[PDB]
C-alpha cells in the first residue's frame, strides 16, 4: 500500500540517520549502548512527525531532526524502564536489553545521555527559525517529564498494585502520560514546524495513543502487570474492539482539514487497529 | 565579603524559584523526590549564570531560567551519580540521598524528569530572543551529554577498573568533562544571552572548573590530584588555576570583580 511503502521508507531514512547522528560523538561503550537502544522498532512516532511535517508541505529533511528527537527520546526510555529497578526486562525484541548486555550503570548513562541527544537534535538549523525551534524543545520537555512520560511511569508503580481495583479514568490517565504524550508530540511535530495550528494533530493523536492501547490490550486477550485493569476487563471484548475502531474514525477525522494530503495519517490510524 | 552577600541572596532567590517550578508540577512521589534532591547546595553554578550575565548587562529576573537550567541539570546528575549501580552514596549534604529515602525507580524517574526539568526552563521567553534560548540548550546539552558531562561520567567508571593508574593528562580530560562541562556553560550562560563573544568566560570556566576539582580532592586528604600532586603540590595548582581564571576575565576590566572574587572562594575553603 501507499502506507505500507511510505513507513518502509521512512525507517530506511530514520535508522541511516540515527546511525550518522550518533557516530558523531566520541567513541565508547556508552556510544555503542547508546546505537544499540536507538536502532530497530517500527518508528511510528518518527512516522507521525514525518507525515505531520510532509502534510505542512515541510521536506523529510528538514524534518529528520525532530523525527530522530522523538525516536532517541522514545529509546531513552525503554532503555531505563527495562531496569530492574523498574520493569527489570531481560530481552526486549527477542534481543538482550542494555542492562544486560553491558551493565545497570551504562543503562542509565545511555539513557541519560540518549534524552539529552533528543533535546539537541531539537536545536539543528535544518528543522527551520530559532522560533520554531524553541516551541519545539519545549513541546518534547512537556511531553517527556514530570507531566508527562515520566509522570506516567510514577504512576504506573503505584497503579501496578492498587488496593482498589483500578477504574476507566485511572487507566486512561495512565495511557495519556506513558505512551501518550510522546505520540502527541510527535504528531505535533510537523505543525510546530510550519509554525501552524496544532489543534486538528493534538485531536488525531488524544484519538490515536488511546486507540493504540485499546488495540494493545486486545492483542494481549487474543504477575502484578499481568493481572492489572485492562480496557478489555472493564469494557468487554466487543467494548473495547468498538471503542478502539470508534477513536480510529475520529482521529481520521480530526484530519479533514487536510484533504487528501493527510492520507498516510489516516492510514496510520487504522494500522493500529488492523 | 560583599561577594559573601550576592552569594548568599542568590541561593535564597535560586530557592524560592525552583520551589516555584517544581510546585507547578503535579503533585506525588516524583514531585516530592525532584525537590528535595533540587533543594540547597552552595549553589555555585546558578551564581555563575547569574553573574556572567550581570557582566552583559542582563538582570538576574532575565537570567534565572538559565541558573534554574544548570541547577536542575546538576542535581539530576547527583540523583543518579548516587545510585548502588554508579558511586553508591547514603548521604550527601548531611541528609540522606535520593534512592536511600525513596527507592532506586524513583531516583531514576526523579533523574530524568529533573533533566527534562533543565531543557524546559532554557524556552523561557523571560530569557529573551528565541535566537539566544536556542543557543542556551544547544549549549545545555553540549555539555550534558554523550560529549560532556555523561561522557566524562562513563570514563570516570571506566577508569575505575583500568589496567594502569591514569596520568595527570587523562584526569584532566576526564574532569574536564566530568565538572568542567556545566560550569562551562554556567559561566558562558550570561554570555549566550547577550549574544555576546563567549571566548574569555570559556578559558575562565576551564581553568576554574580544574581548580574546583583540585579543590574538592583537597578536602578529602584534610590517581586522584592530591595522590599525583601532593598536598604542597596541589595547593599551589589550584592557586596557579585560580590565577589564570582571574586572568581570563581581564577584557572585562573590573567588572569581573565578583566572579574573580568567586574565583578565589572556590580555594579560599582550603
Amino acid at each position: 500500500s501507499l502506507f505500507s511503502e511510505r513507513l518502509k521508507e521512512i525507517q530506511d531514512a530514520v535508522e541511516t540517520a540515527m546511525a550518522a547522528a550518533i557516530g558523531r560523538l566520541p567513541a565508547g561503550d556508552l556510544r555503542d549502548a547508546m546505537a544499540y537502544a536507538a536502532q530497530g522498532g517500527k518508528r511510528l512516532r518518527a512516522f507521525l512527525a514525518i507525515e505531520s511535517a510532509a502534510i505542512h508541505g515541510i521536506s523529510m529533511a528538514q524534518a529528520m531532526p525532530a523525527a530522530l528527537a522523538v525516536e532517541a527520546l522514545h529509546a531513552y526510555s525503554l532503555v531505563h524502564d527495562d531496569m530492574p529497578c523498574m520493569d527489570n526486562d531481560d530481552l526486549r525484541r527477542g534481543l538482550p536489553t542494555v542492562h544486560k548486555k553491558w551493565d545497570d550503570a551504562t543503562a542509565v548513562l545511555a539513557g541519560d545521555a540518549l534524552q539529552t541527544l533528543a533535546f539537541e537534535l531539537c536545536t539543528d538549523p535544518v528543522l527551520g527559525s530559532a522560533e520554531n525551534r524553541v516551541a519545539l524543545v519545549a513541546a518534547l520537555a512537556q511531553a517527556s517529564g514530570a507531566e508527562g512520560m515520566v509522570y506516567g511511569q510514577a504512576l504506573d508503580i503505584a497503579a501496578e498494585t492498587a488496593a482498589v481495583p483500578l477504574t476507566l479514568d485511572e487507566i486512561i490517565r495512565l495511557q495519556a502520560g506513558k505512551t501518550g504524550a510522546l505520540i502527541s508530540f510527535a504528531a505535533q511535530a510537523g505543525a510546530i514546524l510550519a509554525g501552524a495550528d496544532r489543534g486538528p494533530l493534538t485531536a488525531y493523536a488524544t484519538a490515536l495513543g488511546l486507540a493504540f492501547q485499546i488495540a494493545d490490550d486486545i492483542l494481549d486477550v487474543e504477575d502484578a502487570e499481568a493481572h492489572k485493569a485492562t480496557f478489555v476487563s472493564l469494557l468487554g471484548l466487543a467494548g473495547a474492539k468498538s471503542r478502539a475502531a470508534d477513536l480510529v474514525a475520529e482521529a481520521e477525522a480530526a484530519l479533514a482539514p487536510y484533504g487528501e494530503a493527510a492520507s498516510t495519517l489516516r492510514a496510520c490510524a487504522r494500522y493500529v487497529i488492523e
